């Protein structure tokens, strides 16, 4: 799903960049009360695993691209705060050194990826269970939802684009294709391909986590 320099309006770039920082700000103060040291090898495991499993992805005509994130494994395992910092890190990553996801889209992506993705994901992961389903259960229902939250969060963002940004004569400035484009397509990928990949690996990890070694 992540959003390539170009595809947003700087306008929209900004907002979702201002939304972030208080997000990260409050991450930040979060982590430094709860984690000590020794917790910061997981947070960084996380990072290198979440930025490993986003670069296998495929494209979306009518949207960006199709991949499983691990938002809310992170969110499970070390706390949705811890989570955000850890998936932000990765995108940052992403961005700077390897060009994937734009530099100045980093507000959106994060926002989206390492935001919405692992609070939804915890979110209904607590809601999963209250109702009694296992952990592992619980956490890919998470996984799922919390994947398409957040590219339902990109469709929204990437189609309001040429409503929004467009010159005199109606030609799109930015991303050219509306919501009636860009919602079925980032949705029909991440509710029947990503999202089973996301809900697998998910309750993989967590299972084998659970486990302690086997
Ligand atoms: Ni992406």
């Amino acid at each position: 799903m992540h959003i390539p320099e170009g595809y947003l309006s700087p306008q929209t770039c900004a907002v979702m960049g201002a939304a972030m920082v208080p997000v990260l700000t409050v991450a930040a103060k979060k982590v430094n009360k709860s984690f000590d040291k020794k917790d910061v090898p997981a947070m960084a495991i996380g990072s290198a695993f979440a930025f490993t499993i986003m670069m296998f992805n495929v494209p979306i005509p009518g949207g960006t691209t199709a991949h499983a994130i691990g938002a809310t494994l992170l969110a499970t395992t070390l706390g949705p705060w811890a989570a955000s910092i850890s998936l932000t890190l990765a995108l940052f990553i992403q961005a700077l050194l390897f060009g994937d996801g734009g530099i100045l889209a980093l507000g959106a992506n994060s926002f989206n990826m390492a935001f919405i993705a692992p609070f939804v994901g915890y979110g209904i992961y607590r809601l999963m269970l209250s109702l009694k389903l296992n952990k592992v259960l619980s956490s890919a229902i998470g996984g799922y939802v919390g994947i398409n939250a957040a590219a339902l969060a990109t469709a929204i963002e990437l189609g309001l684009q040429p409503l929004l940004f467009h010159t005199a004569n109606g030609t799109p400035l930015y991303f050219p294709y509306g919501l009636n484009v860009a919602i079925p397509a980032m949705m029909f990928a991440h509710l029947t391909v990503a999202g089973i990949v996301e809900a697998v690996i998910t309750g993989l990890v967590v299972y084998y986590l659970l486990e302690h070694h086997h």
